[PDB]
């Protein structure tokens, strides 16, 4: 199965952006979400879950179809909590009917890394609604509860390597774990709204102790309130994440570039861009339109 990505008819740049600027405008009003942290991190999550459940071996999941939007992958447990993300871009979907289901999903995500002063994310149009038929099983999104060996086995099905998984894992400065929803609960860090390279300074700073949560389950946790779960804390348990955590640690730009890199592509995965496409696009924040 080749997924060609299709321009919805007639559409451009602009047309995205005035997309992009009505989720940014909705990020904004929309502030009280989440005890005030706002839709940006469950936005970058849906983003990410919608296009996580690619298999490169036979171009099953994958950004392309939306599939999200049917039953059977909306209620995946994995994606627990997804559907605040999904509702918010209900009204956007109505205004902008033209747009595609995985379009609109993964521009949801590259908005709100932008929005809360994130790296510019290029970002490329044509995703295809594809039928309920083609929604993939429940199960291909990852465990947290497991080791450096299980992160980088389980992202080598994403055709992501060492460095693109430890820039990916950056984007857990965002939001919180929730305890109804992943067995899980806290944030990982204090700027949970404002996209930066925290993860990293606080995995290898704070002074964490393995403990239990009221699910039962282990996770790190800190003095501060923070905590990490155990594939996070794989990062810095194996020898060859570690090195490039203190890498993005120590340099916000080459996080920036690395994530946004890793980031689009992860978007993209699965997708043939015809020869005669458009370029990515690079949209606007609104505070750079003066919004
Ligand atoms: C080994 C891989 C990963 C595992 C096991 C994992 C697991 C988790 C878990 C358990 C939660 C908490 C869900 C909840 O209770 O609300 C979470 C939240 C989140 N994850 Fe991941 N994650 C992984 C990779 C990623 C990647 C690759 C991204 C995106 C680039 C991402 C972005 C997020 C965001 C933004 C949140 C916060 C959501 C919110 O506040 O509503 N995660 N993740």
């Amino acid at each position: 199965l080749v997924h060609v990505a299709s321009v919805e008819k007639g559409r451009s740049y602009e047309d995205f952006q005035k997309v992009y600027n009505a989720i940014a405008l909705k990020l904004r009003e929309d502030d009280e979400y989440d005890n005030y942290i706002g839709y940006g991190p469950v936005l970058v999550r849906l983003a990410w879950h919608t296009s996580g459940t690619w298999d490169k071996h036979d171009n099953t999941g994958g950004s392309y179809g939306g599939t999200y939007r049917f039953k059977k992958e909306f209620n995946d447990p994995s994606n627990a909590g997804l559907q605040n993300g999904f509702k918010f871009l209900e009204p956007i979907h109505k205004e902008f009917p033209w747009i595609s289901s995985g379009d609109l999903f993964s521009l949801g995500g590259v908005t709100a890394v932008q929005e809360m002063q994130g790296p510019k994310i290029p970002w490329r149009c044509g995703r295809v609604d594809t039928p309920e038929d083609t929604t993939p099983d429940n199960g291909r999104l990852p465990d947290a509860d497991k080791d450096a060996d299980y992160v980088r086995t389980f992202f080598q099905r994403l055709n992501m390597n060492d460095r693109e998984v430890v820039a990916l894992m950056g984007a857990h400065a965002l939001g919180k774990t929730h305890l109804k929803r992943s067995g899980y609960e806290g944030p990982w860090g204090a700027a949970n709204n404002v996209f930066t390279n925290e993860f990293y300074l606080n995995l290898l700073n704070e002074d964490w102790k393995l403990e239990k949560n009221d699910a039962n389950n282990e996770q790190w946790d800190s003095k501060s309130g923070y905590m990490m779960l155990p594939t996070d804390y794989s990062l810095i348990q194996d020898p060859k994440y570690l090195s490039i955590v203190k890498e993005y640690a120590n340099d916000q730009d080459k996080f920036f570039k690395d994530f946004s890199k890793a980031f689009e592509k992860l978007l993209e995965n699965g997708i043939t861009f015809p020869k005669d496409a458009p370029s990515p696009f690079i949209f606007k924040t609104l505070e750079e339109q003066g919004l």
